[PDB]
């Protein structure tokens, strides 16, 4: 896409050690599945296209972009070594939305609904086995 949007986060790298764990399987099969299909998922399912949204300051503000499309590819590609890496990616996606936008805002209300569901699912994350 546009040269004015940054390259998206890495989803493949042969140099990075990778593992499947039961927690990571849970994050794909339960957590990501549940959030992906939620009514309010759609603004988070791909990187922010700052050109299409006419937000030329977006990547001036947000220097650690993350989206659930990236997270889904990372899980499907077995990119992570542990669950914490993937939980941190979800936390970074929510925080970016709250930093860029204002407490009133539609997208913030949507992210807050998704975050509440994500935290309920993390409360049920199994012990690593
Ligand atoms: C980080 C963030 O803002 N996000 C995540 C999803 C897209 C959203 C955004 O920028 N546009 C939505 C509205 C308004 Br103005």
């Amino acid at each position: 896409g546009s040269h004015m949007n940054p390259p998206p986060p890495e989803t493949s790298n042969p140099n990075k050690p990778k593992r499947q764990t039961n927690q990571l399987q849970y994050l794909l099969r339960v957590v990501l599945k549940t959030l992906w299909k939620h009514q309010f998922a759609w603004p988070f399912q791909q990187p922010v296209d700052a050109v299409k949204l006419n937000l030329p300051d977006y990547y001036k503000i947000i220097k650690t972009p993350m989206d659930m499309g990236t997270i889904k590819k990372r899980l499907e590609n077995n990119y992570y070594w542990n669950a914490q890496e993937c939980i941190q990616d979800f936390n970074t996606m929510f925080t970016n939305c709250y930093i860029y936008n204002k407490p009133g805002d539609d997208i913030v209300l949507m992210a807050e609904a998704l975050e509440k569901l994500f935290l309920q699912k993390i409360n049920e994350l199994p012990t690593e086995e």
